[PDB]
């Protein structure tokens, strides 16, 4: 077998991942509507292998099979990050650490801009559509969730999109349904970058026609880097190319100037009217509920042409409750940009993370006690502090708790986290409340209260660290085996386990 | 014939023995850490409990210990099957099922106990006068790293009459070896304990109040020690109800208190609540042992004693969840609370105390029904339910209640996890109690200033949306077992195996 290069590949991804026993090629008629996105919810409720449905109902030959479940858990014996890891070209049992402290160290790594290669080399012009054959309502696009308000094409591919003065290309996943035989409609909100560019045609008089190019089954590291909130005007192929260590190998598009990755799966390209809207959504979502016919309008997206590989894979995420993609990425890339961001302030952290279970409500920081206690300052000022570098901005955006925890708990753990919130705050008396900042829209406790009206407020900082630990040392004994006990006996037990009688 | 495990703890371990849950570990253990230890490892992942038959230091009757008799194991055997085995109940029972049969054994006519003869009584086997009682030869197992002594009494029942023989309770609370004539322990109001010793000190007898400690006594009887039920009411009676007979009893040597015929050990004498002696730190329910953090606690002397042949100590070691601290503790708190949600009018359909939140945040499922036929608000609601539970003795230990709908399975923490982050505005939706009293176990209460007013720190969490208190509000829940339509859901479970998942 050719060295595979996960990270560059989509269809190495996929290799890799049978050669790990974590894909199921599913060869039986498989229903788009709800049946994918019910095996979907199973395999990620489970942390179970990924599916690769291959007979699709009503797909042609190439178009298409779909992916599921891209980076989604799976057992701890394979690394249960794995798929994740892969997505970087990481060993598959790099932990989450590892994995966010690499992204940030790629951001200090040589960008690494696109590199055009030939067209006739390019797995995705390998089949051309011009305008009169795009026939979105005949691909079998998943109906991924009951009252979805569409069938959702667009949940893990990459939204290219390009400034007028041509210095900003972003790469990004944002929603979108297919509306009928041409158009696509999707989220274009503040303050996503996608909307930001959006807008930059909007003040030049052309809100109407702004290109795109919409990319399935594009080089991992890029649909990685299209969830990650990097900054404003940093253009996200060039950080790919450094995680990748080269450059994104790109071809034009057929009908505008945007450059697309050469191995992409499918490529859409058209245009999209801010100006020209329609009903979008309800969808499923990250937090794990569908709220019925509660949808939007949401700008036209226009498909003018197509390209696809022979016998070509759409990638699908199906968002709800715990653990996904919207918890598995969008979560850790925040959580990495909220380490970036105390790094940049000074904040005495170690790590960030946002545990799955809280549904990406939750971002948890783990606080080097010394450097708090270099502070010199009180847990009412500390937790005003952090919650004022953090709500204001758009990496804070999804967060509404801010959770401020000691250095000796492992937050990539549940277990541990649910621990210390748990035992070392007081309720309510250790919350303080931000009334003024920027609610997340989607936050179901936002959106059906009166809080989606007015739009501010419902975030707070919880203050996890006992005020003993503002000052100085605080020596307690974890009650727990590993912790609990000397690490002779540990392992003593460990040894003399089975010969106890333990089987 | 039939073994009988709530009735007799050796019937309990036998059937622990016949469903492989008990492990007799027959080599040489140290007392020291090593016991609490290997129980810890069993405890966090639900293994079988260990007895340990050879204890360093011990002689042939004093003593085995059973570590974990009321941890969680295997779902095959019926993960909650040590707790259902205490009160002779099918061990797949679920722990909803246990706490209703409980509520139903409230409605059974109570059987107190019957006196039988002290000659086939077990526990007067071997009987020791004042002189022969020698507390530190005992084997008694130093739990954690940092605890202030050795915890002898972790698992037993102390009795306690009061001084009209009226009531007779039973109740778990700590308890360490001071020297070799003297225990002590934990004696908190508002625990009974400490209720029925203070009726002793109104008299002038603060320092000769008579006890009893039992260990390895029928379970039904540990189980109900555990739990709160309603003042002047003796467990006895109650248990009697449990088992569908009277608890089997004798009278102590040295007073009139009755403990029970099989009790693997016995030990008497005199509470003192005005001689005292540092006890403690000791790793309790919140996971903790916070070092040098002793407290004066009151003294019980040991007078007499009476065990069995080759007597067994059954003994918790708290930690980090799960563990008797979070099964028992905090289940039987949610049993009770059920109970007033109804004495009360609340229309709360179960409830429960997740393991998960160290037996800290209580569960309320609101039958929305009856929450909407109420037409009030959740400010209104709040205070209501935080009025009800946390100003009375029932809501002693918990910090904070959660409410959620009744499409909540509050057995299942993944459930509470998602409605907790998903439906309440962190603090808007949080109503503070500043005026009740707080637990001062709690590690938040004990290690702030709020352990010097022991007042607040509580608080309701409204989980339940504002559209919820008025009308129906049908929303899909987006997982694989409730998103979906039924025939779908079975149609991939049956074709689960043929897609080539394995
Ligand atoms: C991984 C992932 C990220 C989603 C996402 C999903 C996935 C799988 C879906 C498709 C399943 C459902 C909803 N999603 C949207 C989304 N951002 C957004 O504006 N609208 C969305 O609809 N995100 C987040 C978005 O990709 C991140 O916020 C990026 O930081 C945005 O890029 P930018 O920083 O360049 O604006
Ligand atoms: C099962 C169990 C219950 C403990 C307990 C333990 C266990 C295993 C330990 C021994 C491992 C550690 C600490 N415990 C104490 C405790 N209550 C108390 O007042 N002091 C304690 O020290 N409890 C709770 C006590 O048993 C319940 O609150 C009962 O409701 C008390 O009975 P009462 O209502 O008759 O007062
Ligand atoms: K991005
Ligand atoms: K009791
Ligand atoms: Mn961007
Ligand atoms: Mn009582």
């Amino acid at each position: 077998m050719r060295k595979l290069n996960p990270a560059l590949e989509f269809r190495d991804f996929i290799q890799v991942l049978k050669d790990e026993d974590d894909l199921i090629e599913i060869t039986e008629e498989i229903d788009p509507n709800l049946e994918v996105g019910a095996i979907m919810r199973k395999a990620y409720e489970s942390h179970l292998p990924a599916p690769l449905f291959k007979n699709l109902k009503g797909a042609s030959k190439d178009l298409f099979s779909i992916l599921g479940c891209p980076a989604g858990l799976r057992s701890k014996e394979k690394g249960d990050h794995g798929r994740i890891a892969h997505h970087l070209g990481l060993d598959p049992k790099t932990t989450i650490k590892e994995i966010i402290d690499y992204l940030l160290e790629c951001k200090e790594k040589e960008p690494l801009p696109p590199i055009t290669v030939p067209v006739s080399s390019a797995p995705c012009k390998t089949h051309i559509l011009s305008e009169e054959k795009i026939h979105l309502q005949s691909l079998p696009t998943p109906y991924l969730h009951v009252s979805d308000g569409g069938k959702y094409l667009q949940t893990y591919g990459m939204w290219i999109l390009q400034t007028p003065d041509k210095k900003w290309t972003n790469w990004s996943i944002a929603r979108g349904m297919v509306v009928d035989d041409k158009h696509i409609t999707g989220l274009v909100i503040k303050p996503q970058h996608i909307r930001q560019i959006a807008d930059s045609w909007a003040a030049i008089g052309k809100a109407n026609e702004i290109p795109f190019a919409l990319c399935f089954g594009v080089p991992p590291a890029a649909i990685l880097v299209s969830s990650m909130p990097i900054p404003e005007g940093v253009s996200e192929s060039d950080y790919v190319g450094a995680i990748l260590g080269e450059s994104v190998p790109v071809v034009k598009c057929e009908t505008n100037d945007l450059m697309v990755p050469a191995t992409s799966e499918m490529v859409f390209e058209g245009t999209l009217s801010l100006t020209d809207t329609h009903l979008e959504g309800p969808f499923g979502d990250m937090h794990g509920y569908v709220f019925k016919s509660q949808g939007h309008p949401c700008p036209l997206y226009t498909v003018k042409a197509m390209s696809y590989r022979d016998n070509a894979i759409l990638p699908v995420s199906n968002p709800g409750l715990c653990t996904d993609e919207t918890h598995t990425l969008i979560g850790s890339l925040v959580a990495t940009e909220a380490k970036e961001l105390a790094i940049e302030s000074g904040l005495p952290i170690l790590d960030a993370f946002m545990p799955y279970e809280a549904q990406a409500l939750w971002l948890i920081l783990k606080v080097d006690l010394k450097g708090l206690q270099a502070l010199k300052t009180t847990p009412e000022e500390f937790c005003k502090k952090v919650g004022d570098i953090y709500f204001r901005t758009k990496v804070g955006f999804i967060v509404h708790e801010i959770i401020l925890v000691a250095d000796d708990i492992d937050i990539f753990n549940f277990k541990e986290v649910i621990w210390a919130y748990v035992t070392r705050h007081t309720p309510v008396a250790d919350q303080m409340a931000f009334d003024d900042v920027t609610s997340f829209p989607l936050a179901p406790f936002v959106s059906q209260s009166s809080r989606s009206k007015t739009m501010k407020g419902g975030k707070c900082v919880t203050n996890c660290i006992f005020r003993q630990q503002y000052e100085r040392s605080f020596d307690y004994i974890t009650c727990n085996f590993e912790k609990g006990y000397p690490k002779g006996l540990v392992d003593k037990v460990n040894e003399n386990w089975k010969r106890y009688g333990y089987k």
